[PDB]
C-alpha cells in the first residue's frame, strides 16, 4: 500500500502518467475507441488483447508487466438515468477490486461516462463521487487525470473539501 494514501488530480494525457497500473474508459467491444481510449491504445495497444467486458465491469490485461484495467461506464445516450447511474457506480467498484488484487501502490485514473459516454450531460460531481465511493477503501494512491482546466479546479477543490 502507499505510506499515506493521497487523492491527486493531474491535467494531462493519461498515456504520461507516472503511477503503476492504469484506468482505461474503455467501450464494451475492446475497440481502440475514441478520446482516453485511443490515447490507450496508442500506448499499450497489447492490452487490448481479449479486453472486452460488459458494462459496469473492469477487465485487467497486461502491457508487459504493466496493466491496464478496462473499466466500462454506461454511455448515458443509451441508459436512463437511474439505471446508467447504478452502471457507473459498479463500474467503480470493479475498478477497486483490480487495483486490489494487483497489489499497486498507485493508480491513473479518468472519471467514467464524462466524455462521449456522457449523454451530453456535465457528469463530473456524479463520476468523481462513484470514484471516491469505490476507491476510498483502497490504500492505493490514486491519481485522476483530467482535460478540462475548469474540471482540474473542481476536481482539486472537491478532493481538499474532505482533507
Ligand atoms: C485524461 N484524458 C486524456 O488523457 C485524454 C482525453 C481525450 C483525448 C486524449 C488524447 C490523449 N489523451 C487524451
Ligand atoms: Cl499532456
Ligand atoms: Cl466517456
Ligand atoms: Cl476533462
Amino acid at each position: 500500500g502507499a505510506m499515506a494514501p493521497s487523492y491527486r488530480v493531474k491535467r494531462m494525457d493519461i498515456a504520461k502518467n507516472d503511477e503503476e497500473c492504469v484506468v482505461n474508459a474503455a467501450n464494451p467491444r475492446g475497440l481502440p475507441g475514441d478520446g482516453v481510449c485511443k490515447a490507450v491504445y496508442k500506448k499499450w495497444p497489447e492490452s487490448f488483447k481479449n479486453s472486452a467486458t460488459p458494462v459496469g465491469t473492469a477487465k485487467t490485461v497486461m502491457c508487459g508487466t504493466y496493466p491496464v484495467i478496462h473499466a466500462v461506464g454506461p454511455n448515458f445516450s443509451n441508459y436512463t438515468e437511474s439505471e446508467g447511474d447504478r452502471e457507473l457506480a459498479a463500474a467503480y467498484r470493479e475498478v477497486a477490486k483490480e487495483v486490489t488484487r494487483l497489489g499497486v501502490n498507485s493508480v491513473a485514473i479518468p472519471l467514467l461516462s464524462t466524455g462521449v459516454y456522457s449523454g451530453g450531460k456535465d457528469r463530473l460531481t456524479q463520476s468523481l463521487n462513484h470514484l471516491f465511493t469505490a476507491m476510498d477503501s483502497t490504500d492505493a494512491d490514486v491519481v485522476i487525470y483530467c482535460r478540462d482546466k475548469e474540471w482540474e479546479k473542481k476536481i482539486s477543490e472537491a478532493i481538499q473539501m474532505r482533507t
